[PDB]
């Protein structure tokens, strides 16, 4: 049933890139955001920061994926890099592979996200278990992560 | 985990519910919320968190239990006052009164599990083994991670 | 404003402070927080909002007064229980107990101003006259606007 | 000091004359589009005032004052940010000073940084300048006081 997680990334902006084999054996949280989205800035990113800070990469890896689908000329990777420091993000952030002639970048298209913020949760076996659009409750998110972490 | 104690509560009375039994509990993750009715951290944070859990997760999976352990101002935090507290705050989950001990401020369950104070949380697994005890404010995210983890264990 | 009634608390006792007269209050904006110790709206929102005002604004400008108007469950919400509530929650503003009326659940100040329940706020101006009465949750910004406005009136 | 702003352009609204200003309390929210404090707290709070209080009483003004990272924080970007965050109060772009990092309005009022709030009375006179996060209640008291003053 469930598809494997395969990110299509133009570049990793603050970290060494991650292979799939790197992420296998860990639960993965991909936070998909645009830098200029209030839902992403006020809620989703800070929620990801919290996770990264609390749990170690042995167990869970947080990946930021900047998937810009509108206003491309102002949301450049240069802009992103500033946004990242300015907001103090320390987890790995990747720019979604853009597509020629297309507003929607590749990962976002492939997994058919409704928009940003979205989160993608993958299991230790590298396979996608949840995709959620919008604001996610801290409690609900904890239950979801915990569930993934402990199942055999 | 070989020595994690089994959850056993020593209780004077169940205030708003028929009492649960240990059998009733097994196969469910148990959250025990240990509170005093006039403790600000409990009223502001801990009880509303337990209420949220009770609303969100079905009783077939998680059972929330309130435990009123009065360790100060006993004459004020009576079982009658607690019934009123429960009505005023709309607490729907089952609430027990910690068995008082003659001559002592600290009640029986609080003593037994060595609690620092209120609020405290006790989490037990489907087998009844106490897996976490925590004093004070607990983040919603952390709480979810702990429960989700307990819920999915083989 | 000619029509506005003066603030007149009917008080059985002042629990934590020497009593205040209207004369002591004159020249100050008065905030009266009408509460029950066991009401969620009060415990969660109104009382803490009153503490914030008390901490933030000097008594040379604004006086905060607590009025405990118990209209239900009186046996549980006695003045002794109130004293404990005050200590536990760290309330440092003066608290008065609304004078009870014999044979009736609703106390005197509450009846007189026809409060809907708790929490309520009563604001009076620098000449001691009641300018607002509000039931329920009041947003912090709106309350600031209301106070700020009274403070600067001629 | 009578409030006077040095504006290169108004992005989302026609220009504000003194004639528009007169008789009103004015709130100037001085911000950067990528400054967290502005984004998290200050801009939303400004939006709240604007939503809460009619324009006939209080006029909320956003002033974009880019002192760093300039090419990022362009008037083209700002329009996008306003659109994304749904800002409906008039927002003006600081006039820049040639060869200078900090702009004209920020300069003249000796503002510490972003975010900053500038409060002016009904007669247009500047009554308060404050930097950093401000409590909703405090902001209420200050505006409330200005509104009622005679
Ligand atoms: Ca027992
Ligand atoms: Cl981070
Ligand atoms: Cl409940
Ligand atoms: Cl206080
Ligand atoms: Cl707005
Ligand atoms: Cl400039």
């Amino acid at each position: 049933n469930a598809p494997l997680l395969e990110l299509d990334v133009q570049e990793w902006v603050n970290h060494e890139g991650l292979s799939n084999e790197d992420l296998r054996g860990k639960v993965v949280v991909v936070e998909v955001f645009q830098m200029l989205c209030p839902g992403c800035v006020n809620h989703g990113v800070p929620q990801a920061q919290k996770i990264h800070r609390m749990i170690d990469e042995s167990q869970v890896q947080v990946i930021g994926l900047h998937s810009v689908f509108e206003h491309h000329d102002v949301m450049t990777p240069e802009a992103l890099k500033v946004f990242i420091d300015e907001f103090g993000i320390k987890f790995p952030v990747a720019v979604d592979m853009p597509r020629e002639g297309q507003r929607i970048p590749s990962t976002m298209k492939k997994y058919r996200l409704e928009g940003t913020p979205s989160i993608i949760l993958a299991d230790r076996k590298g396979r996608i278990r949840q995709v959620q659009f919008g604001q996610v409750d801290d409690f609900v998110l904890g239950l979801l992560l915990g569930s993934l972490l402990s199942e055999t």
